[PDB]
């Protein structure tokens, strides 16, 4: 509601700040913009969102705030790109962000196999995603939470669909081969939006897009973000030590002056290639291409 927050709010690059007690809002904000103020039942909205908030971890990034700034992503996306999606997939999709890393602890799937957790004998792929949507339909199942109530049964499943595949999506692993697709599909001309396995392809980049959205802020938000992206890799890094297992240098603190090196080849390989992708698909999204390159280049400033 106060005025810097309604207008900084719409910009790509937005930051969601240090209040806690305000996130919500922002989000109910956001999800009555995308869809609705008549939509979602307010009291019935209002007890899922504190729902999700309480199974989100204290861990330092995968966490409550990263949430919901995952879903400002999102909702930027849709605000700038009117009119092609539904009702039902924006509000899926904002949801989908919400919910994405439910219970979260701060480590990766292959920490998760090495480690034998009983979460990987459960979901061999994707472990930690799989895990994130049954949250999200345990919370929906709990008495009062079914945010969804007033839609049909077939309808309900739909939406349920489009919020599983979202969260499976922000497996990075699968960004691979799912950009390659979209690209061969760009380059041929034979992307086409009407045809439901393209779309969602589409759908799981504009995923990934906002799970890195970290690196599309301005250079002082994602400098102090990258604390605590490293802040976990290196405790995971130490977790890996503790099992007999060497870890990737991005893991290992005593790599830690490696740090730039290791941003430059993830701009390079991950997330310039995947704004790019993006751009090509929705022009509206070029703000998070260019800002994310800005970044790479205050990287290199950095190594220099
Ligand atoms: C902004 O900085 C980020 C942000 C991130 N957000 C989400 N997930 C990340 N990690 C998950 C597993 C890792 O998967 C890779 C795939 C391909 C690579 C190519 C080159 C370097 C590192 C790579 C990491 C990367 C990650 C890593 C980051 O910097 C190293
Ligand atoms: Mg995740
Ligand atoms: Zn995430």
């Amino acid at each position: 509601l106060p005025a810097r927050i309604c207008r900084d709010i719409e910009l790509f690059h937005f930051d969601i700040g240090p209040f806690e007690n305000m996130w919500p809002g922002i989000f109910v904000y956001m999800i009555h913009r995308s869809c609705g103020t008549s939509c979602f039942e307010l009291e019935k909205l209002c007890r899922f969102i504190m729902s999700v908030k309480k199974n989100y971890r204290r861990v330092p990034y995968h966490n409550w705030k990263h949430a919901v700034t995952v879903a400002h992503c999102m909702y930027a996306i849709l605000q700038n790109n009117n009119g092609l999606f539904t009702d039902l997939e924006r509000k899926g999709l904002l949801i989908a962000c919400l919910c994405h890393d439910l219970d979260h602890r701060g480590f990766s799937n292959s920490y998760l196999q090495k480690f034998d957790h009983p979460l990987a004998a459960l979901y061999s792929t994707s472990t930690m995603e799989q895990h994130h949507f049954s949250q999200t339909v345990s919370i929906l199942q709990l008495e009062g939470h079914n945010i969804f109530s007033t839609l049909s049964s077939s309808e309900y499943e739909q939406v349920l669909e489009i919020i599983r595949k979202a969260i499976i999506a922000t497996d990075l692993a699968l960004y691979f081969g799912n950009r390659k697709q979209l690209e061969e599909m760009y380059q041929t001309g034979s992307l086409n939006l009407h045809n439901q396995s393209h779309r969602d392809r589409v759908i799981g980049l504009m995923m990934t897009a906002c799970d890195l959205c970290s690196v599309t802020k301005l250079w002082p938000v994602t400098k102090l973000t990258a604390n605590d992206i490293y802040a976990e890799f290196w405790a995971e890094g130490d977790e890996m030590k503790k099992l007999g297992i060497q870890p990737i240098p991005m893991m290992d603190r005593d790599k830690r002056d490696e740090v730039p090196q290791g941003q430059l080849g993830f701009y390079n390989a991950v997330a310039i290639p995947c704004y790019t992708t993006l751009t090509q698909i929705l022009p509206p999204t070029e703000p998070l291409l260019k800002a994310c390159r800005d970044n790479l280049n205050q990287w290199e400033k950095v190594i220099r």
